């Protein structure tokens, strides 16, 4: 755009709660944002709404009918398009298990459409994984992580590959961890049966993200504490939580927040190709998926496969299912679903501040997006 | 009576630390306690010990072969004499699951030594339970909680019935734990296969105290919590907990530590009859009990029979175990053994103040009790330990 300023009755800037608030944009950066008066004539009053900065989803599948595995600009362009429209400014897309050969071709495909700007990263999820905490992935191709392999990987994004998931306990994964932060990618812990003691070795080696916590992961035991406790004690670990009412009891989401504080905690989707779509029979990889009622499960089976549920849906989720007074809960919300994410992947500091890219979201009085700008230009005016 | 005065390298109160750090005591009272020079020459310099208040176990059985279940002056003795030797000043005997006639009896014997002071209260860990896991007592004779036998078992105590672990699903619980809360008593969750919603709903009536948190208790699940989850996420809760290095995961210990802060955790023992004794073979109520380095099993049985935990043990293990620097971590754990028990029980508030009954321990610097006070007098003094 050219001139843009905007006021609403809330602005949340990541740290600030600004009641009223504005913010002025030119062209694709905020110029500047305050509270009380604008400092000139407002273009747009928004009102009655509250503004968010964008949402950061660091882990997700597609949407809107379009799987991140397949790589190709049609698929990803459908998953982008849906999330985009609730919120999603930055998205991480996730790739799930697959062979040495498929894996290759899916990053560089994925890399392309990361230098073209629809994503904003890759993350591997699998194939170095544990084979008792598979869920929707093919357990067939799991594998130890090998440093060509890693090596031949990392190649061939060219430096678009942002996040690895390991399990811990399979042989070289201290090395692959350290291999992979020496490679700049941020190193996650998940899909394991890791003891606490194999996960805490992981994390001084390097790894800083829990996979979303509590889903394929070795349960809390009180003899044997397992991965979780060893991803929420470390203050250099910021942990994924799936909190769409499915994959974990809003009480755990609650008692983990208490646990780690505002800044330890990243909401994600780890949405599926069925997000926005109907019901019916779906494709994970290399698998069917029977989604029923809004509930993703493999074909055959009681595991849920992920979740159908967008930045927008678990920040609500959040808000409502975090314990603290209204104001309180949107700042963790915030934290949690645009800064905490951000800085964990090392991507552009989510924040509405001075020289910040023009990324924000408009939610009405019941928190649903009525709004969408990223760059500066309204993907949903 | 005269003012004795106490001096030693680093005095905690409860909720300051004073280094160096000086107490005066009259009688059985603390008069007044201060940081830097004493106001006059010491009665006694401690040197580099480290003083802290009296631990206050609210949940054992008993100890250097006594059982609080026999309800005898012999038995209670023994029990109490070996614990205050380590330095818990204040007691609350507990009795596992019995019989209605056997359980009044053992209420009414143990009442008349919470007269006589030996002990400070009772806790009921039974019979209004419902687990079979590991740590059960005796399950064939627990029952709904009937709001008629709660009656004559609190009338039979004479107000020295201080808590109540009640299993929250079984039918009448919540009837029960309100019940329990109108007569002053402490109303605990424990020894239950109940889910997140029971819990929260016996907390909702009224309970304020988790049972050893994660022992004989449903365990944390993601999509049902159980427990755990319900009595750390309420600030009214406070939770128990076993920290000899046996009961619970140290790392456990410290995760709930983080979770529930700094007030809502208290060290307990749940020590049972065979804690302090030498190794060897005893007589132990029903039971033959084998010593072996200081772990206790029944004879012929590779089978732990529960806790040999001191208060000293679990303090010493609390500050080794969660994972702050020396000085918070003394802070902390006088919080979790003297402080946050005595105000979760209703007890007279621990800690070294003006007006408060003085009853400390004195610390070497591996944490050993060198010297044991209660109400103003040696129960061990130093160099006797
Ligand atoms: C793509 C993928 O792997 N998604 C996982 C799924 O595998 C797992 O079954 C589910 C719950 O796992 P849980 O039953 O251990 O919580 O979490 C995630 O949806
Ligand atoms: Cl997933
Ligand atoms: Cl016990
Ligand atoms: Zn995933
Ligand atoms: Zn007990």
């Amino acid at each position: 755009g050219s001139h843009m300023l905007l006021t609403a009755d809330t602005v949340l800037t990541g740290t600030e709660l600004l009641r009223p608030g504005w913010l002025e944009i030119a062209s694709d950066r905020v110029v500047a944002v305050g509270a009380g008066a604008p400092p000139a004539q407002a273009d747009r009053n928004l009102g009655a709404a509250t503004v968010v900065p964008g949402f950061v989803d660091t882990h997700l599948h597609g949407g809107g009918g379009g799987n991140f595995s397949a790589a190709t600009d049609d698929e990803t362009a459908r998953a982008v398009a849906l999330h985009r429209a609730h919120g999603s400014t930055t998205l991480v897309a996730s790739l799930v298990t697959a062979g040495p050969e498929d894996l290759l071709r899916q990053v560089s495909g994925l890399a392309r459409q990361v230098r073209a700007g629809l994503i904003d990263g890759i993350h591997l999820e699998g194939p170095w994984l544990s084979t008792l905490r598979c869920g929707a992935h093919q357990p067939v191709l799991m594998r130890d992580p090998d440093p060509g392999e890693i090596g031949r990987v990392l190649d061939a994004g060219e430096g678009t590959v942002r996040m690895v998931t390991i399990a811990p306990e399979r042989d070289g994964a201290l090395a692959a961890i350290a291999q992979l932060v020496n490679a700049g990618v941020v190193a996650a812990v998940g899909h394991t049966e890791a003891t606490y003691d194999q996960t805490r070795a992981a994390i001084d080696a390097g790894a800083t993200v829990g996979t979303h916590l509590f889903n394929a992961m070795r349960p809390i035991d009180r003899r044997e504490p397992g991965p979780a406790v060893a991803l929420t004690e470390d203050s250099r670990v910021t942990v994924e939580m799936i909190v769409d009412g499915v994959h974990v009891a809003p009480a755990i989401y609650r008692h983990i927040t208490q646990t780690v504080g505002p800044e330890r905690l990243s909401l994600i989707t780890a949405a599926m190709a069925a997000t926005g779509m109907s019901d019916g029979v779906y494709r994970l990889g290399p698998l069917d998926i029977d989604v029923v009622a809004g509930v993703a499960r493999v074909a055959g089976t009681d595991t849920i496969a992920g979740s159908t549920a967008t930045m927008e849906q678990v920040f609500r989720l959040a808000v409502a299912h975090c314990g603290l007074p209204r104001d309180d809960a949107l700042s963790l919300a915030v934290r949690q679903a645009c800064v905490n994410p951000a800085r964990a992947l090392g991507l552009p500091a989510a924040g509405l501040a001075a020289g910040a890219r023009a990324d924000l979201v408009v939610l009405d009085h019941d928190l649903a997006v009525t709004a969408v700008m990223r760059a500066g230009e309204w993907v949903v005016t």
